């Protein structure tokens, strides 16, 4: 069960990437690193989503034959650096995500969508509705968490997709939480307790949805989400090819296995998560690992050495 050591090596060749400029270099690191030791756990695990297909990404496609090849058979999803731009703008807010579930379990690869997502802490589970309106998504998840709706966080990616939603939330008084990258770290806060966000609504990507789906599954929660074209034409190709866009997944649509793991390794200075450290010893990395079986949430600060 080396799991954790996976993220917190992306972090650390990541980590040797922040401010210098360069994405690409730091998300290869990463990608490296967690490639290099993911392939000496004893666990057989297949990738059903990372960074793309066997053409232009050469590297933790999906399908890849993860591990030495023991241990029981596994879905595999890996986001490298969530917000690897504010990896190379050297700004906050930016982590090592990994989540393993049973074979299967994880939502479909399937065709190249984005993710109209929604989530909320346990406090409010069963009162989304990812249909309705953000209005009374709002009003019901203020009055199950005893709050007045001027008080209600919602965190949303600020895009110009987005705007709408902005005004809308905005309409009802609440506060909106307005970031700019990774909309993980975005949903496990929205299902963390005091941790000032009450909600998260917004199209983000469907790979960051599935492992936040797997977090929330772990710690507790619920994330609703609709699958969304980027323009007109793949909603006219999703017509033609049958894709139900109305269909709703719920947090064990995408993530549905028994055991789920979920570790995140902070690379910058992150709400959740404190980023990586170096000094001439070695360095202080962060992390957080969730399990599905015992609902352990457990934060691993790990000092290295060479
Ligand atoms: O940045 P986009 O393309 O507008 O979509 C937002 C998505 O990008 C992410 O920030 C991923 O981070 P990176 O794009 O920097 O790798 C997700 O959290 C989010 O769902
Ligand atoms: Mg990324």
């Amino acid at each position: 069960m080396e799991l954790v050591r996976v993220t917190e090596a992306g972090a650390m060749a990541a980590g040797r990437w922040v401010g210098r400029g360069d994405k690409e270099g730091g998300d290869g690191a990463a990608v490296d690193a967690m490639r290099e030791l993911v392939n000496s756990v004893s666990m057989r695990g297949v990738v059903v989503i990372g960074e793309g297909e066997k053409d232009h990404a050469p590297m933790l496609y999906n399908g890849e034959e993860v591990g030495n090849g023991d241990g029981p058979e596994c879905d595999f999803a890996v986001d490298p650096i969530d917000g690897t731009t504010l990896m190379s703008k050297g700004m906050t807010n930016a982590i090592s995500v990994l989540a393993v579930a049973d074979r299967g379990t994880m939502f479909d690869p399937s065709a190249v969508f984005y993710m109209n997502k929604i989530a909320v802490g346990p406090d409010a589970a069963h009162v989304l509705d990812i249909t309705a309106p953000i209005s009374e998504n709002i009003r019901a998840v203020a009055k199950v968490k005893d709050l007045s709706v001027r008080d209600m966080t919602v965190c949303i990616l600020d895009r110009p997709r987005h705007a709408q939603l902005i005004h809308d939330v905005r309409a009802t008084g609440a506060r909106i939480r307005l970031i700019t990258d990774g909309d993980v770290a975005g949903a496990i806060s929205a299902c963390r307790p005091h941790s000032g966000t009450d909600l998260l609504a917004g199209i983000g990507g469907t790979p960051e949805g599935i492992i936040a789906a797997a977090a929330i599954r772990c710690m507790g929660g619920a994330i609703q989400a609709q699958l969304a074209p980027r323009d007109d034409a793949e909603r006219r190709k999703a017509l033609e090819a049958g894709y139900d866009l109305n269909q709703v997944l719920t947090t064990e649509d995408l993530v549905s296995g028994e055991n789920v793991f979920f570790c995140a390794t902070g690379v910058t200075d992150g709400d959740l998560l404190k980023g990586v450290r170096y000094y001439p010893g070695g360095c202080t990395t962060h992390s957080i690992v969730m399990r599905s079986k015992s609902g352990t949430v457990r934060m691993i600060e790990a000092y290295h050495r060479l």
